[PDB]
């Protein structure tokens, strides 16, 4: 049974779902245990609460028949998680994440070197949108003429059809890979063990597609919002990082805890128990709300003002805790730094448009409303 989570908070505007810091309020200080009849869901708000369901799963399962949404492995408790993660992780080591970088910095390097001259630009057509897709393609290995972004617009049943076509697209060439091992995802996932059990071909597109579903439009949408930000947040954050260029990664740890939203995921409890406070029951659904514990007073001071020196600033909980704790963490960190630094040795000033309606530019997406357009002004020194 899929849960509608839109009718929980039932926002007035596009623009209140999009950064509904009045809506986290209201529940951390009049409701941060509530119980929503008209979904028959449990809502956790509080830090000690969210990070409890998202990790204990012993008491919080992550594959209940109730969810708030091809190895399945987001739906998998230990001990069965343990495999398929490990798998997965043979892709995501501390080497690839240092020899990625470079390959990264040439890819934003190109987009920033695209609108360097520009008097004014569309972060979304120039930069949020494209660079997660670039960057993902180069990761995967996919040839130089491929090099993509169409298939997880499509990969938005429409759904059927384009999971089709991306099969037909990818399986020659994890079976080509098999032959021709190179520094890649594919490759990594063709040489992972566990236990002695291996994918197969099929298995490993299965793997890219759910790397694809997990992060290319939450990346997007995080760039996107960070950008938001240095327009309509701290109108002095940009100019501070313009003045320290070993900053970025601070401003992203911020913008992550402050401006991706709506972050949240569900759990089945497995065991009666009253850990939360409340008698809850096997089988009840609870969601916990990560972008509402993010600005919870108890572990972040000043919670609803951005502070890029915060010093809690990295336990914020939107990439989840525990055993699916993100596996693309790492990488996402990397690409917001990378576009950031980039961004910052082009443009030495950035202005919003004076006449920009947010409303009208906002579209239903997995996470709440995202950004459909976002012009700046930018200047050069
Ligand atoms: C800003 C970007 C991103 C955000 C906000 C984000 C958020 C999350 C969250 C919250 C989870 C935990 C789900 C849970 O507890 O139920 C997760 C899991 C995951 N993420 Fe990310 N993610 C991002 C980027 C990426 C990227 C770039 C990749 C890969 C290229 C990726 C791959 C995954 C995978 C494979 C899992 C599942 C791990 C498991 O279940 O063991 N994510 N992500």
């Amino acid at each position: 049974e899929v849960i509608p989570v839109t009718e929980i908070p039932k926002f007035q505007s596009r623009a209140e779902e999009f950064f509904p810091i009045q809506w986290y309020k209201e529940m951390l200080n009049n409701s941060p245990v509530y119980f929503h009849e008209e979904t028959n869901t449990w809502n956790v708000f509080q830090y000690e609460h969210v990070k409890q369901v998202l990790s204990d799963y012993e008491f919080f399962s992550s594959d209940g028949q109730r969810t708030t949404i091809i190895t399945n492995l987001t739906n998998l408790d230990p001990p069965d998680h343990r495999k398929a993660r490990s798998l997965l992780a043979a892709a995501f080591t501390h080497r690839s994440l240092k020899n990625w970088e470079p390959r990264i910095k040439q890819i934003a390097a190109d987009l920033v070197e695209a609108i360097q001259k520009n008097p004014t630009i569309n972060i979304v057509d120039d930069l949020s949108s494209p660079f997660p897709s670039l960057v993902i393609a180069d990761l995967f290995g996919v040839p130089v003429k491929d090099r993509f972004k169409k298939w997880v617009d499509i990969l938005f049943q429409e759904k059927q059809r384009a999971g089709a076509e991306y099969f037909q697209y990818l399986y020659p060439i994890v079976i080509e890979k098999r032959s021709n091992l190179s520094d890649d995802i594919i490759s990594d996932l063709i040489q992972a063990e566990f236990d002695g059990e291996t994918f197969t071909d099929e298995e490993i597109v299965h793997a890219t597609m759910l790397l694809l579903g997990a992060g290319v439009e939450t990346t997007s949408h995080a760039i996107a919002n960070m950008f938001y930000s240095f327009l309509y947040d701290d109108k002095s954050l940009y100019s501070e990082l313009r003045n320290n260029r070993e900053l970025a990664p601070k401003a992203v740890e911020e913008m992550l805890r402050y401006r991706f939203h709506i972050s949240r995921r569900d759990r089945t409890v497995k065991q009666d128990n009253e850990l939360l406070g409340v008698k809850l029951k096997k089988g009840d659904v609870v969601i916990a709300w990560m972008s509402a514990c993010n600005m919870d007073e108890t572990m972040f001071e000043n919670p609803f003002s951005v502070d890029i020196h915060r010093p809690t600033n990295k336990k914020h909980l939107t990439f989840g805790n525990g055993p699916h704790f993100c596996l693309g963490a790492p990488l996402a960190r990397l690409e917001m730094k990378i576009i950031l630094e980039a961004f910052l040795e082009a443009f030495s000033h950035i202005e919003p448009f004076e006449d920009f309606e947010l409303e009208p530019h906002l579209t239903a997406s997995a996470t709440g409303q995202s950004l459909t357009y976002l012009p700046m002004t930018v200047y050069r020194h």
